[PDB]
């Protein structure tokens, strides 16, 4: 089943590197572009969208008006939130490298993050767009065994849960 | 899945352009006549059909005995049922051409009704004929990524939830 993953555009802490999850940060003036020219190119197909601002603001600007739902956020980072990826403790750089083992103080593990990112996966019914963020889109392209990591404002479809069927970045 | 979904026959609203949702209009002559031309042209399969009169009817002359579901029904206009679309408030109109964001006094919203159809479809154990309404076969259309007009008393056949099979309009 055809669903098309898109991560949000960008904010001021995809510049500075910091880690990004529940903190409810807008969009800067190039996310809202990014975010603009997805309307060019995403499908029309029921949308979907996690329910933190920098989500919502992308799909309506790419001409869409989702049903929100938070299992689409992306991970808590907890007392994480905000830090600097460069500084953060090994442990925490390794674990988020080989994308397992991550439980910041605070926040949700990854297993229980995967948890509720693979429910609402199975819980569709019908071909979607999904807005959303780096790491369910990660999530969801490790899965299918491919490299996750995509550019704000950028899409990957995929015939779920089979493959991959486009990835596109502008 | 195969799945054959077919649009019921022709009411006075179609020709003059009005909501049709829940409100319950009869088949006109010619509606009658486009059910009958499906007579021999759908599948033996089990079949579903919406409740209201115009589908039960239209699957009736098609030489079907469904089993009736409320799911299948159109979107619920509210207060807009019976509203000529050319009328239409342009956030109404809008919604309607981008199948988004539709939230009508009264009646069901877009989000509603799709989760409501799509929650029916995946019900469905085996292949099955579905005499359903214009609302409901654009629904499953857009979702599969296609233009979802279809002429009234036609049909289509699509391989749930991944792609349409074949458009089938008679004259």
């Amino acid at each position: 089943m055809e669903l098309w993953l898109v991560r949000h555009g960008e904010t001021l802490w995809n510049r500075e590197g910091r880690l990004l999850g529940w903190t409810d940060l807008p969009l800067t003036a190039e996310g809202e572009a990014q975010a603009r020219r997805l309307k060019g190119a995403l499908p029309s197909l029921p949308a979907f969208s996690s329910d933190l601002l920098r989500a919502r603001r992308t799909a309506e600007l790419a001409g869409f008006s989702p049903r929100l739902y938070p299992e689409l956020r992306e991970i808590h980072f907890g007392a994480l939130e905000g830090a600097l990826h460069e500084t953060l403790d090994p442990r925490y750089k390794e674990a988020l490298l080989r994308f397992q083992g991550f439980h910041p103080p605070g926040g949700e593990s990854l297993s229980a993050f995967q948890e509720r990112v693979f429910r609402f996966l199975e819980g569709l019914k019908a071909p979607a767009v999904l807005f959303t963020h780096g790491g369910v889109v990660r999530a969801v392209l490790r899965a299918l065994g491919e490299d996750g990591l995509v550019p704000p404002g950028s899409a990957v479809a995929v015939d779920w849960p089979r493959r991959v069927l486009v990835r596109l970045a502008l």
